[PDB]
Order: structure tokens, then C-alpha cells, then sequence
């Protein structure tokens, strides 16, 4: 990582949100005039501290970004470190959330939106043929390039929990928000590529109906939910929904893993086609 500093090269600005681990601010490019979101992480201090990201969380997640390169995929622009901070200078975003976006358009149409969950898709599907799972699929982290455009793109933006899919040994804990994650995580089971598909259900059904299949008043019920994977198509959401896509997302929202359906599957899913 560039061991300079920051602020000789670019010009810190606006905070645009934070994280337990991180806080991204968005900044200018003095030689370019160009704006980025440096994502400033805060480095742990000791091996048994709780605060922070430990340099090899933070060495994995810079290899991942380092590695892909797709439009739907924010791109790593620079890296930089100092005593206390890594920071990442990432692609800057204007779209906004993409669950805004359509959350404030008028009816839309079931094939409206399977153009924008065929977005994602992609994504998912690329970084899954690199043998990458992302861990933490969720709206939060799914923008808008540009939304005054024909056709929007999506951006997954975060790749902190990313994880690359190693033939030998593998990992249990890596779980982010309770409402979106698999039940192989909840019960801390070896984790795979099956999980992003689980969210990718998750986000599909609240994208189709704009309620949660699993949200609990707390996070406790969550997990209970999600763990029992309870859900269903209460006819008061479900009601102008295809069977084709309830069929979509039942075939996604599945407990075992291994009959839970796949990237290329769900690409292939008549209704995705």
C-alpha cells in the first residue's frame, strides 16, 4: 500500500456514512480533479483487541477488489496507509440505494424489476465463476452507478466480509446483518457460495413485495426466523406475484445447501430465462 499521504493527493470532503469498522468520506483527486469514496478503516491494534480490522481482514479484502473487474462491481482506485488507518480509494457512486430508486416510482412492473435482479445476478454470477463469495449481500450495498440514465446500473459496493472460496480449509463465523444472512451461518456450518444465493432470495422476495421474509422485532426473532426458515407468501404482498417467482425465490430460501439452487441455476431459472 502507498505509505504517502493521503491528503497530498486528495482532498477529503463530505462524510457520505459509517460502519463499526469504517468510515467513508467522499474525496477529490488533486492531479485529476476526479471524486472517489475513500473508505478510511481503522487498523486493530492487538491480537486480542475487539476494535478494529486486523491487517489480514484487511489484506483479504483489498486482494478480492484487487482481483475483480466488472460493471457491476465497484472498483479499487488506490490504497493507502498511515499509522492508525488503511484507506481505500474506491469508484464513487450517484445513484443512490437501488430499493430508492424503485421505492419511489409508481407500480413496477414483476419483468420491471427482474431487470434489475438480473443486474445483480451478473455480479453474483461473476464473482462466483472467480470462485468469490461476496457474504454480505444486501440492499444497503446495492447502488446506482447513475440514475438519470435509460437503463441504471447496479454496483455492489462493500466487500469487507468477501471471501475467496480456497480448495482445503475453510471459515464458519464471517456473517453480517441477521436479517439477510443463511441459515448455515446461524448455526455457524461451513459456508460456501450457498449463502449469497440465500441472500440473493432474501433481497428477490423483499424487491418483489417490500417486506422482509425473515425481520424479527429483534434480532434474536430474526435469526429464530431465519433459522426455521419460516417464511411465506402472505397473500396481502404475494398477491400480483407470478408463480414463476415465488418458484424462484422458493428454490433460493432453502436450508440445506446443496439443494439450494446455484448462480448459474438461478440464471437459468425460467423465470429469469
Amino acid at each position: 500500500f502507498r505509505q504517502e499521504n493521503v491528503d497530498d493527493y486528495y482532498d477529503t470532503g463530505e462524510e457520505l456514512g459509517s460502519g463499526q469498522f469504517a468510515v467513508v468520506k467522499k474525496c477529490r483527486e488533486k492531479s485529476t480533479g476526479l471524486q472517489y469514496a475513500a473508505k478510511f478503516i481503522k487498523k486493530r491494534r492487538t491480537k486480542s483487541s475487539r476494535r478494529g480490522v486486523s491487517r489480514e481482514d484487511i489484506e483479504r479484502e483489498v486482494s478480492i477488489l484487487k482481483e475483480i473487474q466488472h460493471p457491476n462491481v465497484i472498483t479499487l482506485h488506490e490504497v493507502y496507509e498511515n499509522k492508525t488507518d488503511v484507506i481505500l480509494i474506491l469508484e464513487l457512486v450517484a445513484g443512490g440505494e437501488l430499493f430508492d430508486f424503485l421505492a419511489e416510482k409508481e407500480s413496477l412492473t414483476e419483468e420491471e424489476a427482474t431487470e434489475f435482479l438480473k443486474q445483480i445476478l451478473n455480479g453474483v454470477y461473476y464473482l462466483h465463476s472467480l470462485q468469490i463469495a461476496h457474504f454480505d449481500l444486501k440492499p444497503e450495498n446495492i447502488m446506482l452507478l447513475d440514475r438519470n440514465v435509460p437503463k441504471p446500473r447496479i454496483k455492489i459496493i462493500d466487500f469487507g466480509l468477501a471471501h475467496k472460496i480456497d480448495f482445503g480449509n475453510e471459515f464458519k463465523n464471517i456473517f453480517g446483518t441477521p436479517e439477510f444472512v443463511a441459515p448455515e451461518i446461524v448455526n455457524y456450518e461451513p459456508l460456501g457460495l450457498e449463502a449469497d444465493m440465500w441472500s440473493i432470495g432474501v433481497i428477490t422476495y423483499i424487491l418483489l413485495s417490500g417486506a422482509s421474509p425473515f425481520l424479527g422485532d429483534t434480532k434474536q426473532e430474526t435469526l429464530a426466523n431465519v433459522s426455521a426458515v419460516n417464511y411465506e407468501f402472505e397473500d396481502e404482498y404475494f398477491s400480483n406475484t407470478s408463480a414463476l417467482a415465488k418458484d424462484f425465490i422458493r428454490r433460493l430460501l432453502v436450508k440445506d445447501p446443496k439443494k439450494r439452487m446455484t448462480i448459474q441455476d438461478s440464471l437459468q431459472h425460467p423465470w429469469i430465462k
